[PDB]
């Protein structure tokens, strides 16, 4: 039932080639993936000799980067020097280039402590690990394990069965949002449900789909300033966005509940919002709907940006459209034909910030539905501002709300950083907000239609299911990764004992110029018998567990390998030379695609 299960170590041969095909057996691709790294260091620290320091050194370097003030890092660098450079130089066990050493030297004697410092060393730890070291990881038991997880990573479809849904969190336009738990692990995520029916009604299919695309373009890398996507899946009628769990409402609500905000309080909000934008702009994405009600709060009082639906990718094609809520739009958006980038966000920002101090949108001097009056106030006027603000806040707002593209903050120069520097933000260390180490101003208190659905609409929702690799990994690693590794280490050492004194099956695949060996099911009228197959470049054998392979299906009698769908599963159809037909069922999607290819290659070359 509930708990997560690991597929056995024999999965190996199949996985290894699956990966290999996609060229994902590089040092790099594997160090980057959070479990890839974690398993690599576990192999280095326990089993290999010359690996030990290289890793402990790396891990210590990461901690240094992560430190905050000038004086914690000052100390940390010293120890590193002594321990991993100096003392290692005494017994010349230091394998690093001349130029490298001398960078760190010339710094530590001058007390200068940037977090980048240990970089040129970083790169050479990679270096030494990339070559030989990595190859022994390849053959290692820890690689075997890596496969095990990655398998399961790739085999992960979702239904509501995979969620224990708790409470309602407030509606969207196309349906509601809940809070829940993934019973896999037991993280707390939120669930945005869009009902397809509704999306067909409002012609928001363009939105619904775009919301998807954006969400995936953003969530890579870790952010705390964006509602972040961790999965995407659908049941016949419901869309599902597994999202970051965000509780105490939107800024809009709290603006109405608290009232206008003190200068210092806006600052905090501003900061975070800014950081958020930056992240988006770095993936070449423009939000466009920067507005009070799109900013959510967690229990602890910080914030994130939310509805990406109305956002865009400008990587190749810059937009000319008019998308946003009418109070907060830059001149560029509003105009018919003019192309813009991030710029429109920066304006939108100002407007929203303004609102947090004053109660209204900057151009909204009370016209309810008359959009054109908010639009012309934008174009002829950059609005005059009272004496209650500091001369410092005054120049931050006046520089943001320039009706020119060129003259405004966040445009012609460094972009996101231009804003970070204007004298309003003089009293902040910018990494401090990035850690969310500041205190928040507001800790939030203790909280239809009968139309049917085509097939033509349903095919707009394949190529939507998504599992953003990285996210999943994280989740695992905070909670179960560790005690599921040692539990299976227990199940695999018990599997080796039940076979020895009963005479182990002198493995007969590790002796021949074989090609692959994985688990499958086959048919004879309607049962499914589960068997273990062995693929040589001219035959395909099989044994039951206790015997030596009695049966074979040879390559030259195979006429066409195809895929079918037997009760909504994917399966393999093997046409034979008497007219005969034979069927294969796999467990894990990759497994399937690898048989599919390797059979199709072996029979093409066995018939040559």
């Amino acid at each position: 039932s509930k708990k997560i299960l690991l597929p056995e170590p024999s999965i190996r041969s199949v996985m290894q080639k699956y990966l290999e095909d996609r060229g994902e057996v590089t040092f790099e691709k594997i160090f980057s993936q959070k479990l890839g790294y974690l398993l690599f260091r576990d192999f280095c620290l326990k089993h290999l000799e010359e690996a030990k320091p290289l890793v402990e050194f790396y891990e210590e370097i990461k901690k240094y980067e992560k430190l905050e003030t000038e004086e914690e890092r000052l100390v940390c660098s010293r120890e590193i020097f002594d321990t991993y450079i100096m003392k290692e130089l005494l017994a010349c066990s230091h394998p690093f280039s001349k130029s490298a050493i001398e960078h760190v030297q010339g710094h530590l004697v001058k007390k200068q402590v940037p977090p980048d410092l240990f970089q040129p060393y970083i790169e050479e730890i990679c270096q030494n690990l990339r070559g030989d070291v990595f190859q022994k990881f390849i053959e290692s038991d820890k690689f075997t394990r890596f496969c095990q997880w990655k398998n399961v990573e790739l085999n992960i479809h979702l239904t509501m069965n995979d969620f224990s849904v708790h409470r309602i969190i407030g509606r969207g336009g196309f349906g509601e949002v809940y809070g829940c738990r993934k019973a896999d692990t037991g993280k707390m995520y939120a669930m945005k449900c869009l009902d397809k029916k509704r999306i067909k009604m409002k012609q928001g299919e363009t939105l619904a789909l775009n919301e998807r695309i954006m969400l995936s373009l953003v969530s890579t890398g870790d952010c705390p300033f964006i509602v972040c996507m961790s999965y995407a899946f659908h049941t016949p009628d419901k869309l599902s966005f597994i999202l970051d769990l965000m509780n105490g409402g939107d800024l809009h609500y709290h603006l109405s509940q608290h009232g206008v905000f003190s200068e210092a309080d806006m600052r905090f909000y501003a900061a975070e919002i800014i950081l958020g934008l930056e992240h988006m702009h770095n993936r070449f994405v423009v939000y466009r709907d920067l507005k009070p009600a799109n900013i959510l709060l967690d229990e602890h009082g910080h914030v994130r940006i939310s509805d990406l639906g109305l956002a865009c990718d400008f990587s190749k094609k810059k937009p000319h459209a008019s998308v946003g809520t009418h109070g907060y739009m830059a001149p560029e958006v509003l105009q018919k034909g003019v192309a813009y980038d991030s710029s429109a966000d920066w304006f939108s920002l100002g407007c929203m910030l303004f609102k947090l101090l004053r109660g209204h949108s900057p151009f909204r001097q009370h016209k309810t539905k008359d959009k054109h009056e908010i639009d012309r106030m934008t174009l002829t006027m950059a609005v005059e501002l009272p004496d209650s603000f500091s001369p410092e806040l005054r120049s931050l707002l006046e520089g943001l709300l320039q009706r020119d593209v060129n003259r405004r903050l966040g445009c012609l120069g460094r972009g996101a950083q231009e804003v970070k520097e204007s004298p309003f933000f003089r009293s902040l260390d910018w990494q401090m907000v990035f850690l969310q180490k500041y205190p928040p101003p507001l800790i939030p208190p203790r909280g239809t239609k009968g139309i049917k659905l085509l097939d033509s609409d349903q095919e707009l929702y394949r190529n939507f299911p998504l599992t953003i690799s990285e996210r999943w990994q994280q989740e695992v690693a905070e909670t179960v990764f560790d005690t599921i590794n040692a539990e299976t280490d227990r199940l695999e050492a018990r599997k080796k004992t039940k076979n020895k004194q009963l005479g182990h099956e002198e493995d007969y695949a590790l002796g021949k110029d074989c090609i692959m060996h994985g688990y499958m099911s086959k048919m004879g009228n309607t049962q499914w018998q589960r068997r273990y197959f062995y693929l040589f470049p001219n035959r395909l054998e099989w044994r039951g567990e206790g015997e030596a392979p009695q049966s074979l299906l040879t390559m030259e009698e195979i006429q066409s390998v195809e895929e079918t769908q037997i009760k909504e599963r994917k399966c393999l159809l093997l046409k034979i030379r008497g007219g005969k037909q034979f069927v294969l069922q796999c467990d894990s999607d990759p497994e399937l695609v690898q048989w599919k290819k390797e059979l199709r290659d072996a029979y093409r070359e066995a018939q040559q």
